[PDB]
RNA sequence: CUCGAUAACC
RNA sequence: GGUUAUCGAG
């Protein structure tokens, strides 16, 4: 519920462009499923897939992003 | 608010 | 033509 921003903030602290998000929507329009990939510093990071709304997609990808940034 | 579905029933 | 309910989206 808070990664999307931690990263946005990383973008500031390092001048970098604001995170581009990418939604893979797929399934019955009601049982829609989402996967996401952030592309910060033109670098792709994949969310764990099958989220039920867009945001939980983005968050998974942000939460992932930051996982590799601590490194 | 609008648009995209699905189940159900008359 | 409806209706009740249920979900996602800008």
């Amino acid at each position: 519920h808070v990664f999307k921003s931690r990263l946005q903030e990383y973008a500031q602290k390092y001048k970098l462009p604001t995170p581009v998000y990418e939604i893979v929507k797929e399934g019955p329009s009601h049982k829609s499923l989402f996967q996401s990939t952030v592309i910060l510093d033109g670098v792709r990071y994949n969310s764990l897939p099958g989220f039920f709304n867009r945001k939980a997609a983005e968050q998974s990808a942000a939460e992932v992003a930051l996982r590799e940034l601590a490194k």
